[PDB]
């Protein structure tokens, strides 16, 4: 029979072995198994969508843009496991590259020296550089989402929520890390939305503690205005709806907290770099090629080694909203390729 983990069948064997919990990710419990084929310890997170339409549609989606990313600092598909005819595929077995911890966990936990905060901060950017090449908006970044192993070596998680970057909510276990635009007017403009996320994640590097820790909605904006200040007249003018533009204008004044009263033992071009990302108004904050060029990453720097998409990626958004049943068929044959062939 096949291994268990608290409860939970594990049926990936014989070539992979020996399972240990390490903990539940979005869409599923994640293991730790032996890979006999290749000698190494790997992670595999078990998933079952097929009792819901949203999990399904999900599932596929990610299932091809990790297929079609391939890129260091992304997490990668190594393995795909699942019974050989689909009546039988109750479950699916995903295995990628073991790591060992989240950024979240990291934080929770341990200190990190500026050579440490820098290097992550530029794998991130190194990373987000390529999701933007291909056209595509993450939406989602936050520490949770943020593979590290001992090496420090950083591997991105979770396009969930990502969409095409062009003019066009749900529940979420955190706001935190999303940028003023996304609730004062267009669902999430522009690239710029993720930059203000890797903001956030640099903040919370700096001090171990979330920089906008909001308690409600409309809390998260205050938060940001509490330490960015009101905006200016110009970045006022920048806000296109009239409510939003009413909403912020009725808010109570606040002045601007200076960063190093925030960050006061913080790397000076670290901060300058964050205030750049931090920007209120998007499109005078920094895209991605220009913040890896600041001299806060001077170190690591180096454009001939960040790579881009070979092509931008598209979503067929008609496989949304297709029946629960169809979407099953479908994850058949994606995942087919990983059957035991030839
Ligand atoms: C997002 C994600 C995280 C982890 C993971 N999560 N964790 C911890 C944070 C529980 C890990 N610790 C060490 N190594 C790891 N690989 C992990 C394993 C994963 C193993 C497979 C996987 O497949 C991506 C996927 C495919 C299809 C649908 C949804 C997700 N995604 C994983």
């Amino acid at each position: 029979g096949p291994e268990m983990v608290r409860g939970q069948v594990f049926d990936v064997g014989p070539r992979y072995t020996n399972l240990s919990y390490i903990g539940e990710g979005a869409y599923g419990m994640v293991c730790s198994a032996y890979d006999n084929l290749n000698k190494v310890r790997v992670a595999i997170k078990k998933i079952s969508p097929f009792e819901h339409q949203t999990y399904c549609q999900r599932t596929l989606r990610e299932i091809k843009i990790l297929l079609r990313f391939r890129h260091e600092n992304i997490i990668g598909i190594n393995d795909i496991i699942r019974a050989p005819t689909i009546e039988q595929m109750k479950d699916v077995y995903i295995v990628a590259d073991l790591m060992e911890t989240d950024l979240y966990k990291l934080l929770k936990t341990q200190h990190l020296s500026n050579d440490h905060i820098c290097y992550f901060l530029y794998q991130i950017l190194r990373g987000l550089k390529y999701i933007h090449s291909a056209n595509v908006l993450h939406r989602d970044l936050k520490p949770s989402n943020l593979l590290l192993n001992t090496t420090c070596d950083l591997k991105i998680l979770d396009f969930g929520l990502a969409r095409v970057a062009d003019p066009d909510t749900e529940y979420v276990a955190t706001r935190w890390y999303r940028a003023p635009e996304i609730m004062l007017n267009s669902k999430g403009y522009t690239k710029s939305i993720d930059i203000w996320s890797v903001g956030c994640i640099l903040a919370e590097m700096l001090s171990n503690r979330p920089i906008f820790p909001g308690k409600h909605y409309l809390d998260q904006l205050n938060h940001i205005l509490g330490i960015l200040g009101s905006p200016s007249q110009e970045d006022l003018n920048c806000i296109i709806n009239l409510k939003a533009r009413n909403y912020l204008l009725s808010l109570p004044h606040k002045n601007k907290v200076p960063w190093n009263r925030l960050f006061p033992n913080a790397d000076s071009k670290a901060l300058d770099l964050l205030d750049k990302m931090l920007t209120f108004n998007p499109h005078k904050r920094i895209e991605v090629e220009q913040a890896l060029a600041h001299p806060y990453l001077e170190q690591y720097y180096d454009p001939s080694d960040e790579p881009i998409a070979e092509a931008p990626f598209k979503f067929d958004m008609e496989l949304d909203d297709l029946p629960k049943e169809k979407l099953k068929e479908l994850i058949f044959e994606e995942t087919a390729r990983f059957q035991p062939g030839y």
